[PDB]
């Protein structure tokens, strides 16, 4: 069994174990701030440096994984609280899309909302061009910010949010459990064939974006992960 | 939203939030020990005292839940390490089955292996009469110890095991993530309609058992839980 | 440490975590309405269904607690706005006193105003038989509605009141902070030895009452609570 | 009556409503970071710019108040997690003590551990020179970091902590409730005569400090406050 596991209680910009893309910055409190509040169409992303093998071309096996993280989004004067954070998986050579307009692309897709990735978004603005639901929501994305599925949710400014994600390889099911401020949990699950959508090796990470008038603080506070690929 | 959430970092006899059934005991370290090492066919179960309303007949809605717990099973001389621990959900009036022979019934079913419950078992003995796989395993049970589905696992004597479970009501998916000794994760997921299998009010808990020759230490170390039912 | 904590942002009939006694009802908006506007001597009480161990005869330790709740009292035609709401603590077998005349008893005491409970009352009618102050007030009650202590307070019809209560077991101090409509705060604190006045296990809740001519809307809107008993 | 109330969901160093002293800084995420991790004997404090009238030399009346706040302390490599945060009340002309050695002085007292202030300290290091308890603790201080009283507590790195404080002028009682990561609540209360210890007009705020080998992240995330003084 090939296992990749790690844990971040805090981040240090000088740690090579993580790739910093775009406007991402690391605060003195150890938090990763994904976007630059003072830039138009800002986009920042963070990736665990080591690529993870999610499936074997020899056995045909797909890995299962369990990951938990905590983020925080907070409103800022005088901008519309947008656009949200997305936890994504993508080719190891993934980079912020060329000429990215940020905003509703969440830093992972082109203007049409397409890209090569699988993710769980925590969307705080309704983009009609991507068929977003009317309210804040958590969504399961497969190569598009036009979610395969979404569930109503509520982004509380200044609130620390906990998320737990389980990917069961046999059923190809991706399950998400979000722990809100008011105490309630929000869940969403969807069958996504990682082996059919992503290459053998991939990088896991977070991305957030903003536009001209849409901006807010996007912070990653902690992140634990364990993936196990059966090789027997 | 109707939410039920608790977090037991340890336990204590006298705590009104816990119903003890059978040979259950509380160790001075706070751990719960489910079976009596000196009793033939021992059965011990622990339940969260408060009944949980998992679905509403008035709205047809079903709750989602996130729960995680840690346990430990340890060998003893000279008995065969059996039988295992099961995290179950059952009618609020659930009691240890009458005339229970313990053993492979895990304290939740009758001799034939049938009962009224939904659970996640951590089986350490292969009972052919219940069609168990040949080795240790984690299984998803629905009214029977003859698992609807199982996955190879390994119970390490004295190893602390961590488990995270997510039930997404919308998809009716019950997914389990088990973090073992060597740090590898083992997962199993199964679509289970709690609404169709259980009554509106149920109780959550743990059960363990042994036989004349099959005995071992079964400990529950911690348990956190959050369930949310959309009331509207 | 043995801890009981919960957070109700709203309520719903059927939640097994709440015990309804008397004329209480749940409104479509999630608010709990304690009294029946059409019944004489109406009494409604709501209790957290799980008993709380506030102290242990074995260790002698006493729990500390923090709780916040919000309520609203609203006038109606053509009845006299009475009688008020009381947040109370009583033995777990507590029931509305047999033959309750409601009114100034607040649903927790007998006609003489005596009972077995500890509570914080928000009194909107001056009962000379219980030595009430001449104006609305907040009072600390120990086995009697003839408050051990009171402080002037005004109940504004239709106003949302927010309350915060801290019980420090070491000093045995029960401290109350009441946040009015105008923004002013009103506080009252009293040393109350719960270990000497109540049994080890008790229930927390709210009660309200009315008489033939005294009636008003008594609503409980939210309630968060956390108690912790040291078991070491 | 004379009331003062405010609420901070986030802070900005470019806001008049607040005084900054020492090495204090405001992070892009709105959080106030009291100490500088790169300085020896670092000391930082923040104060509500508007002095609050807590008692009257004309009437002898003393104000009551309710205030709550959330903070966060976090370890760093490779220093000792020290020294802590203290919520304090002091004369309006209060400033960081001249030649402050920071450290166990929490930035409010002299080397001997004396000063003019009343406060609630959240201590993460045991200074024997100030008779500190052997573990982390919450303390009530009256002109000295040699606490009038303390209670065992546990500072969890990276955890957001919520505090509620009530001062009841009639009983001169200062009660505190602190919400831990494991869910438990800790409380401590103490009779403190503010009229005798402090001037009519005072300033409320926060202070934190570090030493050569003792440093950690000290954050003040939010702060609500309401005080009411009767003028009649
Ligand atoms: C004319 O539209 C551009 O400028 C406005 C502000 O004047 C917005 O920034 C708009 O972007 C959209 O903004 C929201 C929030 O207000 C959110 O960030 C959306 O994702 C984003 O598309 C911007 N247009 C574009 C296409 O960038
Ligand atoms: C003749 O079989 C009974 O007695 C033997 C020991 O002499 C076992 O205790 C056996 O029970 C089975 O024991 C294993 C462990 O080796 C495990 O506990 C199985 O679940 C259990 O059935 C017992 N027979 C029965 C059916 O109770
Ligand atoms: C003769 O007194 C009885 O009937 C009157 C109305 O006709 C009142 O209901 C009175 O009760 C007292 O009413 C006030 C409100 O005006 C408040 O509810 C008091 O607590 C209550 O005693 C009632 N007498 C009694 C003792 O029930
Ligand atoms: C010789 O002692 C001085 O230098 C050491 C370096 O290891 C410490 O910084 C020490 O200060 C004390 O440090 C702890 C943490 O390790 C905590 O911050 C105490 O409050 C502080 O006294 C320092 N001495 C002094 C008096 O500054
Ligand atoms: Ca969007
Ligand atoms: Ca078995
Ligand atoms: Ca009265
Ligand atoms: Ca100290
Ligand atoms: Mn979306
Ligand atoms: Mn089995
Ligand atoms: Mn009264
Ligand atoms: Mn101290």
């Amino acid at each position: 069994a090939e296992t990749v596991s790690f844990n971040f209680n805090s981040f240090s910009e000088g740690n090579p174990a993580i790739n910093f893309q775009g406007d991402v910055t690391v605060l003195s409190n150890g938090n990763i701030q994904l976007t630059n509040l003072n830039k138009v169409n800002s986009v920042g992303r963070v990736l665990y440096a080591m690529p993870v093998r999610i499936w074997s071309s020899a056995t045909g096996n797909v890995a299962s994984f369990l990951t938990s993280f905590s983020f925080e989004m907070k409103d800022i004067k005088d901008y519309d609280p947008a656009d949200g954070i997305i936890f994504f998986i993508a080719p190891e050579d993934t980079q912020i899309p060329a000429g990215s307009i940020g905003g509703g692309t969440l830093g992972v897709s082109d203007t049409k909302g397409a890209g090569h990735f699988v993710g769980v978004e925590f969307d705080t603005y309704s983009n009609s061009e991507y068929n977003d639901p009317p309210t804040d929501h958590v969504g399961i994305d497969v190569n598009s910010v036009d979610s395969v599925k979404t569930v109503p949710w509520n982004s509380v400014s200044g609130a620390v949010v906990k998320v737990t994600v389980i990917y069961d390889s046999s059923t190809k099911t991706l399950s998400v459990a979000v722990t809100n401020d008011n105490g309630d949990i929000t869940t969403i699950a969807q069958v996504v064939d990682l082996k059919a959508k992503l290459p053998e090796r991939v990088k896991f990470g977070f991305s957030a974006s903003g536009s001209l008038g849409g901006r807010q603080i996007h912070l990653i506070r902690s992140w634990s992960f364990t993936s196990t690929l059966i090789t027997t």
